[PDB]
């Protein structure tokens, strides 16, 4: 019954950088237990056509103004002169299968009508009271509604499927999204990380390697009377430390408040997780931002951007229910008065030639897309079908020709390969991150896990802090967190 | 007299139409001018064009209630009273030319993050010139030299909104967030002449310069206007401007009222805390539209040079940057200039182009020179026009031509006053590094006491320096004195 001072569960980067910070303060004795054979988690570079790579998980360092993971990076950069980084925010392409190009439109004005619902939803929650919560899409016709008089048909028609990218930031669908959680505070531009693996092996590299366990499934974890914990790997293994910092993600954890033990990745607690904890998951729950990485075999596009949104299809039909509506109740009605296609809802493509020089798009998509293309992430033949009419279409604006299929081994561009996440079926994610349905209130969530399931045992994960809550660097700081209030313990 | 309200402007003229819409009678409107409106003031020129000199647009749309009140008027008569003439802006150096909307300088994604830079820094208090000092110098590992360039030049379009210079201007108050979308009044003088006559038109006293308010103990007020004749009024509500109203706490100049007993010391104290923008308007018209109609707003950058760029790059702390820095003449490229393109917008062939201190000023102080006037814009003209796909201006103000139907026509040019009016002295309320705009709007909200009462646009927080702050702190003061005399 091997004895350390501290168990670390799950080798994500909140697992990562509290290993790191144990040993940065002199605390020996501690492993890091992992159910995959990698360390990463949510953080993970994959291979692809060519030697090509990619980040399928997390790509960009967000608020790059605070981000403290960010700022140890560029530092790092200031100092070598190695890139690690590049700022690829851009003008947004907005493409309609129909009429085009609307981005940047002298009539539309999508941006700056955008940007007045922006202020609306803050006007509309920011005012301290007991609002109640809708999803995104009930915000956005009550904005409607309430400015038809200031709009035009078209932008009554386009601008509700414009505002939808924010879908590509929580990845859920704007029906399920939590309207009060929909505007966040970005500080600063983002930056798109050359490597996030890069980030994942300094961070892995500061500490003892033998601390690290690969593939071992933690199964349990109990509370001993006698002040200390046991932990059991699947594979018989049995540990017992006087702490333990549990990364698991939102909705592995999740799986510890329901009865069924035979589930890859749950953990039985003894006791069971506190009260406060269980019940925080029905505040709380996880959205599913998915990626879809198509590779040419050259680059053969305008690169005038490198950020593109194609909008899904609207209609004339929708403006005039706009007009007629004579309130909110009789405009869900009108509403409600076949089948999903690749223009069913907005999907977010990053042209990566601009950026990285490389002949690839990264496309993004949410919930419930994600989890239907994860689904058939095997059969190519029929992603390629799925995704060719936008494909196309935004060739079509790149000025470039229809995408042709070479897939199996000059002006016109050739799909050579096709990248699929697989956060929403690998046991270990379940998911991409934390999110909120209307209701939610990611505050009972971050309050229970911050303060433990008791002394020794703690929590650290991208669901368990408020700045950068569901982000790379919020996860960072929480490990770090966890980890220095044990060696401060310890210390004593 | 009931109440007396000192000031058209339209703060007073709220004032009265409220009075009056209580029922309140015998209440007299004291106007110095020989017109009312105030610093709402449309003119006439070639064909018959007109433009507004003071105020031009409705701020914050989603919450402005004057706004509102305008909206329904034409929701209910269909009369078009505004236009929502936001658009994206074109930046223009004159050099480079075009720099908006650039695929490699992506100015407006970095003037984004600085402005986030500024909310951070602020959650003490310098020139917001020296803001961007301190984000380019903090910043400069992310940004591209001409970012460095540029951006600086572009950010400043913010000295339009306040009409002054950046480094008059309070770094504090530079950003403020907008309510939603601008509209672009077609006719304050429509909203002042709504106002205007909503009360006995026997109340309004035109050309009434009031030279001095007395309050005796003896619960009354006594004002009178400098052509001798006095009134005795139970309230009284003085609008007139922040600037005009500065010259009581010190010692006989046109506009000045002498309050008697003197002015608190809260108020004499808030003058110190608070200053006054100076943003000013030349309206260029031409004979008819022969430029492109792509968008309705355009800004011209004050030239930019890379020896800027090296010093960023070479500055050490904070401190050895002002060094490198501080190492003459003015042109129309010494500062960014705000055209409005009215012909997208209105369907005029103008532009109207608002400026900012110390350059208002000078340009008002020469109005009557057309000459010196279109001699000194001309290069940025050209340049514009070049950039909306057109040809060089030509001086068609002395009416004499035929040699056009191809390139802009200049047929006449109309500047403000604002600066040079006794009854104005500048524009608006204003920071300048050091000041809390906060302290006159309470000294300005509670008064001098019970009867003496303060209204205008420098007197309120939510619309502060706005027409409809200005409106609603008309409405404020008059109803606090509806009810208690209704009483
Ligand atoms: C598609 C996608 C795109 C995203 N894009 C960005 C972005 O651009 N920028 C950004 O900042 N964030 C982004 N995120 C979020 C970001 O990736 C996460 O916030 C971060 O990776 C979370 O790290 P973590 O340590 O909190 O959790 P994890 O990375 O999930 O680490 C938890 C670890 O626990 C392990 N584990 C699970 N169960 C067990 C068990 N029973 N026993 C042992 N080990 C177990 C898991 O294998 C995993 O390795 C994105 C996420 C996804 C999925
Ligand atoms: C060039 C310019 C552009 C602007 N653009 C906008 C804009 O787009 N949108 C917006 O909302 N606001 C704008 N403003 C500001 C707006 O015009 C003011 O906020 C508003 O007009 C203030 O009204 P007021 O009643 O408070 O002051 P005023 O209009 O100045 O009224 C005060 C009155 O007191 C009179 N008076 C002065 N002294 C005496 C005296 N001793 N005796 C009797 N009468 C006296 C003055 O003649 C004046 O009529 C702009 C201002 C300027 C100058
Ligand atoms: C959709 C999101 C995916 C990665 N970041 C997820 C953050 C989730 C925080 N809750 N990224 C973006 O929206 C984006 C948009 C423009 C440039 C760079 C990134
Ligand atoms: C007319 C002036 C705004 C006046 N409104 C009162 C502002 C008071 C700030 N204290 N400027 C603008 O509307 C403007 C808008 C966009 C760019 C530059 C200027």
């Amino acid at each position: 019954p091997a004895k350390k001072k501290v168990i670390i569960i799950g080798a994500g980067i909140a697992g990562l950088k509290a290993a790191s910070t144990l040993h940065q303060n002199g605390i020996q004795d501690c492993l890091v237990l992992e159910a995959r054979d990698r360390v990463g988690g949510r953080l993970q570079t994959v291979t692809g056509y060519q030697g090509r790579k990619y980040d399928i998980g997390a790509s960009w360092h967000h608020d790059t103004l605070t981000n403290p993971l960010f700022l140890e990076e560029a530092q790092l950069s200031l100092n070598d002169g190695r890139t690690r980084f590049v700022f690829d925010d851009d003008n947004f392409i907005y493409i309609d299968e129909e009429r085009g190009r609307v981005d940047h439109d002298k009539e539309l004005l999508l941006e700056i009508v955008d940007n007045e619902m922006s202020k609306f939803a803050e006007l509309e929650f920011h005012q301290h009271l007991g609002v109640s919560d809708c999803s995104f899409f009930q915000l956005v016709m009550k904005y409607l509604l309430q400015r038809r008089q200031f709009l035009t048909n078209d932008q009554i028609r386009y601008l509700p499927q414009l505002c939808r990218y924010l879908e590509l930031w929580h990845g859920l669908d704007w029906k399920l999204l939590s309207a009060k959680d929909t505007y966040f505070g970005h500080q600063g531009r983002n930056a798109f990380a050359l490597n996030y693996d890069s980030v994942v092996q300094r961070i892995a590299q500061s500490f003892p390697q033998n601390w690290l366990k690969l593939s071992c499934e933690v199964k349990s974890i109990t509370r001993e009377p006698s002040k200390n914990v046991t932990v059991n790997c699947e594979d018989g293994t049995v540990y017992n430390a006087d702490y333990v910092i549990i990364t698991v993600p939102q909705s592995v954890l999740n799986l510890s408040v329901q009865p069924e033990k035979n589930l890859r990745g749950r953990i039985e607690f003894q006791p069971p997780l506190k009260p406060v904890i269980q019940d925080a998951f029905d505040k709380i729950h996880f959205g599913a931002l998915g990626k879809v990485i198509f590779e040419f075999e050259e680059c053969c596009w305008s690169n005038e951007s490198s950020k593109i949104v194609t909008l899904a299809n609207s209609t004339n039909e929708f403006v005039e229910i706009v007009r007629n509506a004579e309130n909110l109740d009789e405009l869900d009605s009108m509403l409600e008065r076949t089948s999903v296609t690749c223009w069913s809802q907005p999907l977010f493509f990053v042209n990566l030639s601009k950026s990285t020089g490389v002949a690839s798009f990264m496309m993004l998509m949410q919930a419930p897309l994600t989890n239907h293309i994860e689904s058939i992430r095997e059969d190519k033949e029929r992603l390629f079908s799925f995704f060719q009419p936008v494909l196309n279409k935004i060739m079509k604006c790149l000025d470039s020709e229809d995408v042709i299929d070479g897939m199996r081994p000059a002006n016109k561009p050739v799909l050579r390969n096709i990248i699929v996440s697989n956060w929403t079926r690998d046991p270990y994610s379940r998911g991409a991150y934390s999110a909120c349905f209307p209701g939610d209130d990611p505050v009972d969530m971050v309050v229970a896990m911050s303060n433990g399931q008791d002394s020794r045992i703690r929590f650290a994960g991208e669901h368990t802090i408020m700045d950068g809550a569901g982000c790379a660097y919020g996860a960072w700081e929480s490990g770090r967190r966890e980890a220095t209030r044990i060696s401060d313990l310890l210390k004593l």
